[PDB]
């Protein structure tokens, strides 16, 4: 999964350095320049550029062959991405782990929250969904089509049976469930539009108040879906959502049809936060935990062999 995921940004990157291995001559500044213009166009953005640079021209030697050069770049943009003050879902077997799944509509959240009911209900746990986004029943009507056609046996679903209903009392509904009957983790689906901000935030406050009564640490997770296709445009549109909720974790979609596998360290860069789960295709199965070697690696496989 993660070599279809990462296969276009993996032949972009590899068809960069093939062309800067074949005038390669000796690991000189001239020759960190070109490094540095790769770099630069996986628009993994500026200080990053700067620092995987900085690493690999400390790991290396003017002498260095250009296969070693490319060993240290791939530790490079590990160590880039994972400099950092910090990672893991917190996700706890003796409990009602509840998660909530925010960003601005159309980024692919009743999708993802789709596909993470799925993963935990193929671990075997019993899942819940409260499908509060309640702004159109689209996000609704999607919910329930994932459900009876796609969806594990172990994943219900709570939804509003009024129009345009307050998004807070189908989380009423959902936590009431998800508590009298052993649910082991429930999903809450959240509308967003940064132009609703009072009300976006008040409502997950009032969603916050209901579940806490019952999980004190409750929003275990709060996890941001950025579409990695929108590239820089959609990191700066997920920083600024950032602000309205206190977002603990990153849901990368669309890897697999994405040519600038920079935008991983751009995340780290500007958003500080952790990418927890990446979504590697278009079917139910197609999202794994992100794992940033992984990630690394496989971007880096077009020139590692």
């Amino acid at each position: 999964p993660m070599e279809k995921a990462m296969l276009k940004s993996a032949f972009n990157f590899s068809k960069d350095i093939k062309k800067l291995s074949k005038k390669y001559k000796q690991a000189d500044d001239e020759f960190f320049e070109e490094l540095e213009d790769v770099l630069i166009q996986t628009d993994m953005g500026m200080k990053m550029v700067l620092k995987v640079s900085n690493l690999v021209r400390k790991k290396t030697k003017r002498d260095t062959s250009f296969e070693n050069i490319k060993d240290a770049l791939v530790e490079s943009l590990y160590q880039a991405y994972t400099d950092n003050d910090w990672y893991r879902i917190d996700f706890k077997e003796n409990r009602l782990n509840i998660f909530m799944l925010v960003g601005v509509n159309g980024t692919g959240k009743t999708t993802s929250l789709a596909k993470m009911a799925n993963y935990y209900a193929e671990l075997g746990y019993k899942v819940l969904i409260a499908a509060a986004d309640t702004f159109r029943a689209g996000a609704t009507q999607q919910l329930e089509e994932w459900i009876k056609t796609r969806l594990n046996n172990k994943v219900d679903l709570v939804k509003a049976n009024k129009l345009n209903a307050d998004p807070a009392s189908v989380v009423f509904d959902a936590i009431k469930k998800a508590k009298e009957q052993n649910y082991d983790l429930l999903l809450i689906d959240t509308a967003g539009r940064l132009q609703n901000k009072t009300n976006l935030m008040a409502e997950l406050e009032k969603m916050n108040k209901i579940i806490q009564q019952v999980e004190k640490s409750a929003p275990h997770e709060v996890l941001l879906v950025i579409d990695a296709t929108t590239g820089q445009n959609g990191v700066i549109q997920a920083e600024e959502f950032s602000k309205v909720a206190d977002v603990s974790g990153i849901i990368l979609t669309k890897m697999d049809s994405t040519s600038k596998g920079g935008i991983g360290l751009a995340i780290k860069e500007l958003l500080n936060i952790p990418i927890k789960m990446i979504g590697v295709g278009e079917k139910v199965d197609d999202l794994l935990a992100f794992d940033i070697d992984q990630y690394i690696v496989h971007l880096s496989s077009g020139f590692m062999q």
